[PDB]
């Protein structure tokens, strides 16, 4: 289980804890925007400090995935949901993150936190999470 | 939004973070033995010592919820709950937590956590929960 001093950073990163562990999403909007899978360098330092601050505190192991919504091809969707949330764990790594504690996991349109019949609604289901098991 | 300090006081209670906040549980058996809503000397000495560890970080609140199982009259089931609670409030009452800074319910058989089909599953629904609530 997680120490105090790490709970404390987790919370102060915008984590909420949730039933697979502690769960931080951020959109592919703001990720990406109108690229595939290359980010906005904006991203990238928001996903530095992400990153830095939780070594700091031996944070070492965390899970990526990503989601789409169910607008496009279903086999599209992995890929990109895929690549995406590597994308985000090239960033990790470039940071001190060991890569063997990194897994990374494209979930596509399977997994979704809204209806996705909504322009809110579809853009809140394109998003990756950055997950800390609790463990 | 809680320091490192008091989850670290926290965690070293028994406390576990849920969706309402940090959470420690005790079985009504051990609370309460044989009794209905007068508690045992081991117990008040138990709760009175997470008290005092609550209250010399300056938490904020606690809620004291009472629990039975789905055996027998529902009214009585919620009656029996709430004086439960009552009882470990006034505890944390005495060790010099205000009446205003402690929430009480009594919520009889609708939130359990195990199987009540099970003898063993309805001994652990009899119990009160201490909640430190996620501001």
């Amino acid at each position: 289980g997680l120490s105090a001093e790490q709970i404390a950073v987790l919370q102060e990163q915008g984590f909420e804890l949730r039933d697979e562990g502690w769960e931080f999403g951020m959109s592919s909007k703001v990720l990406f925007g109108n690229n595939l899978d290359r980010l906005n360098p904006d991203s990238r330092n928001t996903l530095t400090k992400i990153a830095r601050a939780l070594l700091a505190v031996d944070i070492d192991k965390v899970r990526l995935e990503g989601h789409t919504d169910n607008y496009g091809d279903e086999g599209y969707n992995q890929k990109l949901s895929e690549r995406r949330a590597e994308s985000v764990a090239a960033v990790f790594r470039e940071a001190g993150m060991p890569a063997a504690n990194i897994e990374v996991r494209g979930l596509g349109m399977s997994k979704p936190v809204a209806d996705n019949k909504t322009r809110a609604g579809r853009s809140e289901n394109r998003r990756v999470a950055i997950i800390v098991p609790a463990e």
